[PDB]
């Protein structure tokens, strides 16, 4: 069964793949020499090429991704030549100095050896390379609420946070043939952060508020014809939503809506009010505005749906389906302003994809 | 096929509806009569309960509605009885008086007779039985264009508007025999409309924004236990979103976003000021506070979603499976902030329940 699997799936992509790269001819010698592998061996090793253009079709299949449009320039790095922790863990310090490029983001993927017989070479405990940590002992709430189990996870292995509402939680990640994940400390230099200041008001800082530069997925499936790539971290830029609507706004996570309503001087008391929607809006003008004040990359969510606009219009000229999720897709804040609220999309799952893992801790 | 269908339903409404009313035991022989009259008239009659739950229910079982929690009070005022044009004209000039209330809106549904064999007594072409009518031609863009086909409809029989953006369009019903329908204007009286002010901004009047009390869907279909009402339009009270969020703001409707972003003294110039979603917050804002100065019933998105809340909570209590279409049930502006977001819903179909039915213009 195993053998099989793999088998079919290698030749939906080789053929896909090839005919998309104008390779269509050496279709039929790749996919012999692939079929002598995997009876030998029981796997195949994807080319570069091969590699490169199934993480990018990955993205572009993304049903729950707005910012598909650029699917085709992402930054693919060949990391499946590591064998030690020092290597992933320098792999990973290098990911996030390239990506952040010094605040003009990088769309990169760096992708580690997969798994061999369903076994993890390298297991990335990480949700984010760069995440906050999170706290509740005795009715104290500290940081990001999200982050609660793997904070305690890694206190359980020797680490300690300094309880901020911002410690930055270590890398950690597990090698195969070991019991326990090690963790490595983030160096700040190559963390950059984004104080969240307002344009107009100047009571915003009071709230102390920040965010982290590079959203840097760490936890989720990379599939390539067969392959499954656990361990490949990806980001982008962030678009504002993700953290003025929900990071810093959510009642489970920062909770922030009240503090806001505050300092921009308006009451929290009446529903009719809309106190929650005006604070939504002027958290997120702040967040937008702060990033682009420091040179950080970041895209507002108007804009973002006008690329992706274009990403369903490319698609169409290209002949190729396009699948969606509208409940991702719509933004949190204004969502009948963009186009994306206005039609339907097919939620089906095309492959090469990214998806979910269970979590090592929980 | 179609007496069966008829009598299967039947089964299922009145086992269900009776047992709700704790009237059990009075099924078997209630179910005998309705099988005897099947076999004999081809159809069956509500009783007055049956009905008034019927429809009830029928709301219960709207998906795509947050206001549920108030099902059971809804005021069914039962019209089967009549035969005359002149009967229907009254009884939905009547349906507009009471459900209004001098503002202090009751959420009605008057029922006409139903389908006999599939033959409609009563046709109403009206979406809702409060609307405005909507133009286009030579460039001219006015009143509201969802309205346009209906429109240009009632003006193909004599009707004749005088195009300013808030024309109210007239009743227009056919009556079974009738080649084509009749329409009636309707008495400024019996229509309460909301002008639209700013509770700080002065200059918003001078958008001379208005928009009518009382939202009366007057083109769906009820079905109860196999028994086809196409004509029961039906009324609650407006949730603000629906006018400033919407009706108001969509580009297809009233596209009055840059509108307000001047007389709000924004700039609409750059999708990074998030405008768009400040002019929304504002204009939402603006509806909200102007029923409420008016008297005329009218709930914000935020105590509604509470509402809904409490909707779901009931139904888990009365052993009631929930049902819900969450891309309807959020609302249009910070739908994160609001726990439907943050949930998923079944989107099953149960009845007695609500349908759509197609155009007779169009
Ligand atoms: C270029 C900038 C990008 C932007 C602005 C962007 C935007 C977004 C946003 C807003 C979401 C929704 C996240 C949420 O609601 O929790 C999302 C989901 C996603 N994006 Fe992107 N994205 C970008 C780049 C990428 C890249 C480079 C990849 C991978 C190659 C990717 C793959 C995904 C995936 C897999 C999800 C779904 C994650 C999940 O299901 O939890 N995106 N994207
Ligand atoms: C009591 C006040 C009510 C409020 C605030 C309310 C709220 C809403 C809202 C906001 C929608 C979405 C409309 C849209 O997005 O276009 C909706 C849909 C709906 N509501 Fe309600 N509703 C109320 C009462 C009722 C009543 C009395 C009925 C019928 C007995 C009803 C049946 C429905 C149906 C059938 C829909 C879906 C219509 C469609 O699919 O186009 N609701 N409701
Ligand atoms: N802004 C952004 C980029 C990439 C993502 C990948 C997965 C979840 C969320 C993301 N957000
Ligand atoms: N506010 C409100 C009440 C009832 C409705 C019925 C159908 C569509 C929209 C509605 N809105
Ligand atoms: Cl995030
Ligand atoms: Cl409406």
């Amino acid at each position: 069964e195993e053998k099989e699997i793999l088998w079919n799936e290698a030749k939906a992509f080789i053929a896909a793949c090839y005919q998309e790269l104008g390779k269509a001819a050496e279709v039929k010698d790749r996919l012999a020499d692939i079929k002598s592998e995997i009876d030998l061996t029981g796997s195949y090793v994807h080319t570069k090429e091969e590699l490169e253009h199934g993480a990018k079709m990955a993205w572009r299949n993304s049903n729950r991704c707005i910012g598909r449009l650029f699917w085709n320039s992402l930054n693919v790095i060949d990391r499946r030549d590591v064998r030690t922790k020092e290597e992933v863990r320098d792999a990973l310090f290098h990911h996030i100095e390239t990506a952040t490029n010094n605040g003009k983001i990088r769309p990169t993927i760096t992708i580690f050896p997969p798994e061999e017989k369903g076994e993890k070479q390298v297991e990335i405990w990480n949700h984010q390379l760069i995440r906050y940590a999170g706290y509740e002992s005795d009715g104290e709430r500290i940081g990001d609420p999200a982050s609660c189990s793997l904070t305690a996870a890694c206190e359980e292995l020797g680490w300690r946070g300094e309880r901020t509402d911002f410690d930055l939680l270590p890398l950690i990640f597990r090698m195969k043939g070991d019991e326990q994940p090690v963790w490595y400390e983030l160096p700040r230099s190559l963390v950059i952060e984004v104080p969240i200041t307002h344009p107009d008001i100047e009571a915003f800082s009071d709230l102390e508020l920040k965010w982290y530069g590079v959203p840097i997925i760490s936890d989720m499936k990379l599939e390539v014809g067969g392959i499954h790539y656990n361990a490949a971290p990806f980001n982008g830029w962030y678009m504002g939503t993700e953290i003025g609507a929900r990071n810093l706004a959510d009642e489970k996570r920062y909770d922030k809506l009240k503090k806001v309503a505050s300092v921009i001087g308006i009451a929290a008391d009446y529903n009719t009010d809309l106190w929650k929607d005006q604070a939504l809006v002027e958290l997120n003008k702040a967040v937008l505005h702060s990033y682009k004040k420091q040179g950080v990359s970041i895209v507002d969510h108007h804009t973002a749906a006008s690329q992706f606009k274009r990403f369903e219009e490319q698609a169409e000229e290209a002949g190729r389906k396009l699948t969606g999720d509208w409940t991702w897709l719509i933004p949190p804040i204004s969502p009948a302003a963009t186009h994306i609220f206005h039609r339907s999309y097919d939620n089906s799952i095309v492959k090469p994809n990214y998806f979910y893992q269970d979590k090592p801790y929980e």
